[PDB]
């Protein structure tokens, strides 16, 4: 797809800190861009929509190639249309925003310039950020994560895509998402099927796969840390059912303190170690062995990831023994079939793009994160309970109606060698 300018594109600025092993941190200046799927896609020569609701224009988009040629992605009014705003090193995303249309959440990427994404090499380094999840009720997910996307959004590999990173193209993750309207410089209209419950989305014949590091997926009730390996490290297209776990691990080796047994660590109020009604700091370290360490800071008090005992595993580090014990006790073979932490280390050794989003779940109502899932299981089933939310929570239409003002705020992003981000920001 190409880019149009009926609406100017001005990326909300966002500062972050780059720290060094020497003990100092210096301020960096970037910005954020919204994913192409949220944009208005219309004819290059008019305002005629190429996509509207959950259907494509059969005239402008008879096939994937013709569609990409006839259509372009336009600019976004971040605040008024998408409820996305920034201030210094802080970024906020509102749940429901009413403009000429209703918009739900957003997915944003940190940029290095107005035409390129900022790439981060996680291995040997740590990522720190502050987050306020107080306005995130059951059913919502304020997420901060990394994915192995190309810095240019896919332009060099697929010339038919001239919009690039400036317009949020090139997404990919361990779920091999088929809801993307544009992949590899072509549309995804071929084989398109409208969602049964989301008036704005559908499923195309192709998907976009790649390694995904979910540093943070959470709301005020539950939080999870989850690495997702893929047999092909970077962005790669998939077709039909091949997208269903053919190359990527959609489940991952997840670490949810609540799911692992400590139901008093993360929650609303002073009855929890970390009070989710107030802002908190989350630091994640990627040691060279491939393991992942985590600690939190709130009101000046430091807490390492809480200890967990699962099978023969005991500790607070997300390592091979933990992931192996999890599949043995909770079930599944996806993570290990795809190479585990060894394969995932190939992703963190390379460059990954920072993603920040807010979403509700049309497939499983976010029950996998904050409730008992599947809903027919009980507390007696290992790993069934992930949070205190009712198994009846998270219905999109309901949370969108009852909590339109929900929002997540990410701030004070700091990146550098392990042990360096706790030093003074520059
Ligand atoms: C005896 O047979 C075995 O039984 C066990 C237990 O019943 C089976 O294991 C269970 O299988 C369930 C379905 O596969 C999963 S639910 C699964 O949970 C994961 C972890 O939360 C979810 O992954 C997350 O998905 C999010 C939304 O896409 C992502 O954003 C996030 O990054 C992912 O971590 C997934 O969506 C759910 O479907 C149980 O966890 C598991 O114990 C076993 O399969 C049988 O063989
Ligand atoms: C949860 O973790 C906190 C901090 O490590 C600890 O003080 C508390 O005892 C733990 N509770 C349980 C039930 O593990």
């Amino acid at each position: 797809q190409s880019a149009c300018t009926l609406q100017s594109e001005t990326h909300p600025p966002l500062t972050w800190q780059k720290c060094s092993s020497g003990g100092t941190c210096t301020q960096q200046t970037g910005s954020v861009v919204i994913d192409a799927n949220w944009r208005w896609t219309h004819a290059t020569n008019s305002s005629t929509n190429c996509y509207d609701g959950n259907t494509w224009s059969s005239t402008l988009c008879p096939d994937n190639e013709t569609c990409a040629k006839n259509c372009c992605l336009d600019g976004a009014a971040y605040a008024s249309t998408y409820g996305v705003t920034t201030s210094g090193n802080s970024l906020s995303i509102d749940f429901v925003t009413q403009s000429a249309q209703k918009n739900v959440g957003a997915r944003l990427y940190l940029m290095a310039s107005d035409t390129t994404y900022q790439e981060f090499t996680l291995l040997g380094n740590e990522f720190s950020f502050d987050v306020d999840v107080s306005q995130l009720p059951c059913g919502l997910n304020g997420a901060l994560y990394f994915v192995s996307m190309d810095a240019d959004g896919g332009v060099s590999k697929y010339p038919t895509n001239t919009a690039g990173a400036k317009y949020g193209t090139g997404y990919c993750d361990s779920q091999c998402p088929r809801d993307l309207k544009f992949i590899n410089g072509q549309a995804n209209v071929e084989g398109w099927e409208p969602s049964s419950n989301n008036a704005n989305t559908g499923i195309g014949g192709h998907g976009s796969c790649c390694s995904e590091m979910d540093i943070w997926e959470a709301n005020s009730i539950s939080e999870a840390l989850t690495p997702h390996p893929c047999t092909t490290v970077g962005q790669e297209i998939c077709e039909g059912d091949g997208c269903g776990g053919g190359t990527c691990d959609p489940d991952g080796c997840d670490w949810n303190p609540y799911r692992l047994g400590n139901t008093s660590f993360y929650g609303p109020g002073s009855s929890f170690t970390l009070d989710t009604t107030k802002k908190l700091t989350v630091v994640t370290q990627f040691e060279t062995s491939g393991a992942i360490n985590r600690y939190y800071v709130q009101n000046g008090v430091t807490f390492q990831q809480p200890n967990a005992e699962l099978g023969s595993y005991s500790g607070n580090e997300l390592n091979d023994d933990y992931c192996t014990a999890e599949e043995a006790e909770f079930g599944g073979s996806s993570f290990s079939d795809k190479g585990g932490l060894t394969q995932f280390k190939k992703a963190t050794s390379g460059g990954m793009v920072l993603v920040m989003s807010l979403w509700d779940d049309y497939y499983a109502n976010m029950l996998w994160l904050d409730s008992t899932y599947p809903t027919n299981e009980t507390s007696s089933t290992p790993g069934a309970v992930r949070g205190s939310c009712s198994t009846s929570s998270g219905v999109p239409a309901q949370v969108e109606s009852q909590s339109p003002n929900a929002k997540v705020t990410f701030s004070n992003i700091k990146f550098g060698p392990i042990g360096s981000t706790g030093n003074p920001s520059g």
